[PDB]
């Protein structure tokens, strides 16, 4: 009943998105990224990166302008649809580690983000005459990955959003966030704050003061995971689920940060026992890393759902 997210797009020479959509246990898949954000990026149109994938072309503003906004992404566009006829979510993710430059400058332009990405990503509709980077397909939410620059605007998209999938009510659509694990998180814990998100994944890798393996030793730092079920309580996001964010191999994250199935085993025991209404699972970064890391004949998110479902 517990869910298995994992991140996709920017694995070194990765596997097409379809072959995961093949992977019995994964429950979301969130492709990333949508790492150009409009008030700096060329055109002010959006942009992305999905590593290996995808042909190379951008699209151009109406005025000529080249923006960063890949135009061919075939495989994506053939392979989304794999993943939701076997009924897994497909969230867009905004942000990502790279660059390290981009933020949200004004509400404006905050609404205006969310609205392209909706006209984009979202439903076709007829008063759309902008770009449709996966064609005719529609993703099923967006993910907030922010890693760089602070906190602003993002309440305001997530609203924007909401506002948006509460017009198409035959559809539920899903929001999400991946802050890491410092709290206040300075990139999100404003929004998580000021808007209601489905899913949280906190990122327990690379902060040594609070990662899952100081769960396991507990000398390293203390392992927050009850913090953020308390900083819940008082925000928008109340009713979110929050998800154990993992390293899928030994070098997917900083070293030190990796957990053995069987340690993952001792940590979800306890906080699945003890939060059985917010513990939403887990997540994984990232695909390519979990396939390459094999144990016992399966990829480390096969282990992962066993854990979940034990």
């Amino acid at each position: 009943f517990s869910n298995l997210a994992i991140y996709w797009g920017q694995g070194p020479n990765q596997l097409r998105l379809s072959h995961f959509c093949q992977e019995t246990s994964l429950d979301i898949i969130n492709i990333g990224f949508i790492n150009y954000f409009p008030d700096m990026s060329p055109g002010h149109w959006p942009g992305s990166n999905f590593g290996n994938q995808c042909d190379g072309s951008v699209y151009v503003t109406n005025d000529g302008v080249v923006t960063k906004l890949l135009s061919g992404c075939h495989q994506i566009m053939e392979d989304i649809p794999i993943c939701q006829a076997a009924g897994k979510k497909v969230l867009l993710s905004i942000g990502g580690a790279y660059p390290p430059d981009q933020s949200i400058l004004s509400e404006d332009s905050a609404v205006a983000f969310a609205t392209f990405l909706w006209g984009a990503f979202g439903p076709v509709a007829e008063g759309w005459e902008g770009p449709r980077p996966f064609g005719d397909v529609v993703v099923d939410g967006f993910d907030f990955d922010i890693e760089h620059n602070g906190g602003f605007g993002y309440a305001t998209m997530v609203n924007t959003f909401r506002q948006y999938f509460n017009q198409v009510p035959e559809r539920k659509f899903y929001l999400s966030a991946a802050p890491q694990c410092i709290i206040p998180d300075a990139q999100l814990s404003d929004a998580i704050f000021n808007a209601a998100f489905d899913f949280i994944w906190i990122q327990y890798y690379n902060t040594a003061a609070c990662s899952a393996k100081s769960f396991i030793d507990t000398s390293l730092g203390t392992f927050n995971f009850d913090a953020w079920v308390t900083v819940l309580k008082a925000s928008a996001s109340k009713d979110a689920k929050l998800y154990v964010g993992l390293p899928a191999s030994e070098t997917a994250a900083n070293q030190g940060y990796y957990l053995t199935p069987d340690e993952v085993e001792s940590l979800v025991s306890t906080y699945m026992d003890r939060y059985p209404d917010t513990f939403g699972g887990i997540m994984l970064w990232e695909a390519t890393a979990s396939e390459n890391n094999q144990i016992d004949g399966a990829p480390y998110a096969d282990h992962m759902k066993d854990i979940l479902l034990h």
